[PDB]
């Protein structure tokens, strides 16, 4: 009923989802010269030391790790954020080349991939709870271009060949996601959505300036990934990414100078 394809992806998700022509859809495209410089932002916290992953699975839309958020044991505070909020789950969008495969844009420039890390307002106790409220969620975005390795995706690459197809997963534990991140946490941050159905109105975005490194190995390990189920005409999980969206009535604000 959704997905990327001619019939079923970005422009046809409106019908059973009407948020999707809202007033804070996400992604955006990100006009560097635009976007305001805001004093009052804080550095953003990231204390995953703590984190505990679970599990790795393909979800027909793309590949996700989940982490336990029974405790608060890896959370995102500060930047423009009020209270605490727990790591749930990341996953990637990417491209069938590597000029295109990222969901937010800067200055129009497409990264060959985007990582998303969700995290919900324990203030709300759950995280289907959270996804009900303007302020539930916080995503940090980090885009991937291709040139040196990461070494902290290495594990998650080596493991992609044994969930290949939809509804497929396994042990992921003891994976550490601080290796997904980039050297600064400079940002732009405004309020947007989720990117996939239900494309809920719930989201803090902070999306890193600085992207990281992966070589073309890993990121050919992605596109080897299946939309299909077993047994189903293989189609390549590739382009799994929403294009921007109509800004209307938001401001996106950067953290640095
Ligand atoms: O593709 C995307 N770009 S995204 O960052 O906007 C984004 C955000 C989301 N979210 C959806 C939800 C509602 C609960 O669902 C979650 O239930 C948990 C168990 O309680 C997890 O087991 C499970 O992983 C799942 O995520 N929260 N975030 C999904 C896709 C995307
Ligand atoms: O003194 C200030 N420092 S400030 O930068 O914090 C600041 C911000 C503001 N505003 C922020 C907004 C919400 C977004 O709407 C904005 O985005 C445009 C394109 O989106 C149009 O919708 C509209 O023209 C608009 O510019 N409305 N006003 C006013 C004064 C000051
Ligand atoms: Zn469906
Ligand atoms: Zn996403």
């Amino acid at each position: 009923h959704w997905g990327y394809g001619k019939h079923n992806g970005p422009e046809h998700w409106h019908k059973d989802f009407p948020i999707a022509k809202g007033e804070r859809q996400s992604p955006v495209d990100i006009d560097t010269h635009t976007a305001k410089y805001d004093p009052s932002l804080k550095p953003l916290s990231v204390s995953y030391d703590q984190a505990t992953s679970l599990r790795i699975l393909n979800n027909g839309h793309s590949f996700q790790v989940t982490f336990d958020d029974s405790q608060d044991k890896a959370v995102l505070k500060g930047g423009p954020l009020d209270g605490t909020y727990r790591l749930l789950q990341f996953h990637f969008h990417w491209g069938s080349l590597d000029g295109q495969g990222s969901e937010h844009t800067v200055d129009k420039k497409k990264y060959a991939a985007e990582l998303h890390l969700v995290h919900w307002n324990t203030k709300y106790g759950d995280v289907g709870k959270a996804v009900q409220q303007p302020d539930g969620l916080a995503v940090l975005g980090i885009f991937l271009k291709v040139g040196s390795a990461k070494p902290g995706l290495q594990k998650v690459v080596d493991v992609l060949d044994s969930i290949k197809t939809e509804g497929k997963s396994a042990d992921f534990t003891n994976f550490d996601p601080r290796g997904l991140l980039p050297e600064s946490l400079d940002y732009w941050t405004y309020p947007g959505s989720l990117t996939t159905p239900p494309l809920a109105e719930c989201v803090t975005w902070i999306v890193l300036k600085e992207p990281i490194s992966v070589s073309s190995e890993q990121v050919l390990k992605f596109r080897k990934l299946n939309f299909n189920g077993e047994g189903e005409p293989e189609e390549l999980m590739v382009d799994n990414w929403r294009p921007a969206q109509p800004l209307k009535n938001r401001q996106i604000k950067a953290s640095f100078k």
